[PDB]
């Protein structure tokens, strides 16, 4: 037993292991979709910077999953991190709409830890979720979703001066 | 009945009453660190001022309790602050020890609290343990442990050499 | 064909794929060497601390590999980033040591591509290659050389003063 | 013999002074590009402007070329810099297809030269190419790639609103 642990069930532990692969796995995700969105016959930067910097956030959140194990006293433990479902992402709309299923799964997997917490009865790792992860988690999921609707109402997939425009305007200028 | 008191169990005010004597008796306990370390025959200043520091702290956390308990028209019952378990705490590693295990039973005691305020339907005072303690014990434990481990490496007790190094290196310059 | 594609040998696309893969492997394994000195029955920070940013300059190299195969017009396949060899290092000593052994087999990588691109008479990934990784190998394969002769010098591995004055001095404050 | 040359075969001055003429070549037909989308029915300024630019950045790389001759004791030899291959450039897409074909073209020049500059045993000439010369061809030839496939996604030739939106957001505003 780590001298420091108190109060942390070893289900949370095994489960907050798996919640920092999820997060690296969606990192990854993330950084396909940038590589797709550089490419000369893809060519949406402002598009491909935004899955970059989302890459980036979910490596630091498997990051603050590690640390947050180790003040814990459980030991991270790490597995493969798989590749994305997809080679080639089809288009912003085709992109995004993954992004949105990708979000939720990743928003499943907490809520589901924070049930466990709470079964556990981990305060501790409840607020920790709470304070870290389900807020930002909700306003991303809002965020895609308000994309999707202006992709679709921009006329993808179909419209290409739509979806020029949407990268215009849509995402930061990188 | 306090006007302002709504929601707020019997058990709870009295439990937080018990609370802010445990925080009050940390502070004790740090104090007489402190002094120890100060010894001419002792002499490990900057030990001894980071067990001067967490006293403050600790009277702090008792103080924003007396301010809880007001807020929701509970009423301050003071008890007497005992006197620490020692008086002489041996060295670095014995006093780091005891430090670890005041902090898990400060720990534990918030734990139980919050479980009192989750049995009483009371997630005002959940949000206030939540917010204002289960954090800040989980990273004070993890840096004693930190410690902990570093005065082993150290050769404590019997490396005087590694004592007088914890000190200059590991806790902060004073 | 890319519309921007000349003198890129599907060869070296491929190669360039595989290098970005073990760049993210190299990256994941410095991942877990910051955890595991991050652990409260390690807590070596600044040794932490070195290994977290190796972490993220490895995640760069790749990113710049993913960049290079779109500005060539190659494509960017992902495999999964298999886990570390080891779950636990053992000591800084056995860290660096296999530090030293993943920057050799990274830089073995590299030089292959350079023969493979020689081979293929491509002036500029031989270019990139010499312009942007092989030097920083060779200046980093020396640094950690410089680690393992002075935790040598400090006794490792059953010298844990000396493991604690190399955390002290030798890497970063963090 | 020059008093400075040393290792500068006959061969890479002569293929220096061609790629000299060639940078010229492609200086004039971005010259005539730039007059093509200043004509009051074309306006579109910002590309006119974007073509200028290249005009301007061209001469300057003869001009280096001009001075690594003389630097390695080789005689600059001049011939005529021949009109462009059209008076007209049709519109945007048309203009950026030649623009890609031409930077190809020039990247095959230096390309062909570096493996002269291999043959011949010149290290220097191969570094000048490298360092001055090929990178800077592959990020143009990717960027009026991108520009080629935006313009397509906006509908040109026939989407005059599409071409009127390029010349607004994907070239600088002049
Ligand atoms: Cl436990
Ligand atoms: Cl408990
Ligand atoms: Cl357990
Ligand atoms: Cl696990
Ligand atoms: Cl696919
Ligand atoms: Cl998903
Ligand atoms: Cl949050
Ligand atoms: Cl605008
Ligand atoms: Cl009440
Ligand atoms: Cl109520
Ligand atoms: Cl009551
Ligand atoms: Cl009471
Ligand atoms: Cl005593
Ligand atoms: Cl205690
Ligand atoms: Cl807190
Ligand atoms: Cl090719
Ligand atoms: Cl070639
Ligand atoms: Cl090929
Ligand atoms: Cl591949
Ligand atoms: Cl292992
Ligand atoms: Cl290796
Ligand atoms: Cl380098
Ligand atoms: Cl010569
Ligand atoms: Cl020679
Ligand atoms: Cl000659
Ligand atoms: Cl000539
Ligand atoms: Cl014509
Ligand atoms: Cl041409
Ligand atoms: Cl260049
Ligand atoms: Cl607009
Ligand atoms: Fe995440
Ligand atoms: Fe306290
Ligand atoms: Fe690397
Ligand atoms: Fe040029
Ligand atoms: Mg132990
Ligand atoms: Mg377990
Ligand atoms: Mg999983
Ligand atoms: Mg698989
Ligand atoms: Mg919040
Ligand atoms: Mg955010
Ligand atoms: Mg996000
Ligand atoms: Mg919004
Ligand atoms: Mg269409
Ligand atoms: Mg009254
Ligand atoms: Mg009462
Ligand atoms: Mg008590
Ligand atoms: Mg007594
Ligand atoms: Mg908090
Ligand atoms: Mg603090
Ligand atoms: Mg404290
Ligand atoms: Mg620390
Ligand atoms: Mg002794
Ligand atoms: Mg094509
Ligand atoms: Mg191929
Ligand atoms: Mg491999
Ligand atoms: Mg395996
Ligand atoms: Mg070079
Ligand atoms: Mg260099
Ligand atoms: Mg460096
Ligand atoms: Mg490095
Ligand atoms: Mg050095
Ligand atoms: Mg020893
Ligand atoms: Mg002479
Ligand atoms: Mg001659
Ligand atoms: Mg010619
Ligand atoms: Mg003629
Ligand atoms: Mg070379
Ligand atoms: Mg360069
Ligand atoms: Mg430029
Ligand atoms: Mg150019
Ligand atoms: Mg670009
Ligand atoms: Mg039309």
């Amino acid at each position: 037993v780590s001298q420091v642990r108190q109060n942390y069930h070893s289900d949370c532990e095994a489960a907050v292991n798996r919640m920092l692969n999820l997060e690296l796995y969606a990192s990854y995700t993330y950084s396909s979709m940038y590589a797709f969105f550089d490419r000369d016959d893809v060519a949406l930067h402002n598009v491909a910077e935004f899955f970059k910097e989302n890459s980036h956030e979910e490596r630091e959140h498997a990051e603050k999953f590690m640390k947050y194990q180790n003040k814990r006293g459980g030991r991270v433990v790490l597995q493969d991190i798989k590749k994305p479902e997809r080679d080639e992402w089809g288009n912003t709309l085709e992109a995004m709409q993954a992004a949105l299923q990708l979000e939720k799964t990743v928003n499943q997997a907490l809520l589901d830890l924070h049930k466990l917490a709470t079964d556990k009865v981990d305060p501790h790792l409840c607020d920790f979720l709470e304070s870290e992860y389900l807020e930002e988690q909700v306003k991303d999921i809002k965020r895609i979703g308000d994309f999707i609707t202006n992709l679709k109402r921009l006329g993808l997939p179909e419209n290409g001066m739509g979806e020029y425009l949407f990268d215009k305007h849509s995402v930061k200028e990188s």
